[PDB]
């Protein structure tokens, strides 16, 4: 199993250097669109990145779903 202070760094790691931003900043609550102010092409971003790197399994569907921090976070975290 994989500790959320690894997925924390990790996550967070992909949501800069996508945007550009603080990780600080980045709200978990918050979505990539919502608060971020982003556009499909950063969700989309965030969501190749979490199949590539944590090598989850982020198909359309999982990735419809997957549009805010909370959810991405949530599943990754799930999919230990």
């Amino acid at each position: 199993g994989i500790p959320l202070s690894n997925i924390e760094e990790r996550v967070k790691k992909i949501i800069v250097e996508q945007l550009g931003v603080d990780e600080a900043e980045v709200k978990n609550e918050a979505s990539f669109v919502d608060d971020l102010g982003a556009d499909s092409l950063d969700t989309v971003e965030l969501v190749m990145a979490l199949e590539e790197e944590f090598d989850t399994e982020i198909p359309d569907e999982e990735a419809e779903k997957i549009t805010t921090v909370q959810a991405a976070i949530d599943y990754v975290n799930s999919h230990q």
